[PDB]
């Protein structure tokens, strides 16, 4: 059926890189980032992944809505959580047409 172009073993160490499912009422996906992440970080992240503005993200996570200056450890993530997020879906437009060019080498 569906196939993943991978080409690399587990992943090297790290400090407290803790794994975040988000459970969401289209789909779900499990995220990698540090208990010290804040909430509003883990939008931006969210947004691709979903392809939905993290200005409508909402993360439920024990009966209560994180807060931004709520860590995940703050809010009682940890690593092999999950977390049902629903998007408000509160944006009608493609974002905004303009060129999109990274930096060079280094």
């Amino acid at each position: 059926g569906s196939s993943g172009s991978s080409g690399s073993p587990a992943p090297v160490q790290d400090p407290h890189l803790i794994k975040v499912t988000v459970k969401t009422p289209k789909d779900k996906e499990d995220f990698s980032v540090t208990d010290t992440c804040t909430i509003q970080q883990l939008k931006e992240e969210i947004s691709q992944r979903f392809k939905a503005h993290p200005d409508q993200l909402v993360l439920i996570f024990a009966g209560k809505i994180l807060k931004d200056p709520d860590s995940l450890a703050q809010c009682g993530v940890r690593d092999g959580l999950t977390v049902h997020l629903v998007i408000k879906r509160q944006h009608r437009a493609m974002g905004n047409e303009c060129p999109a060019s990274g930096p060079s080498s280094g």
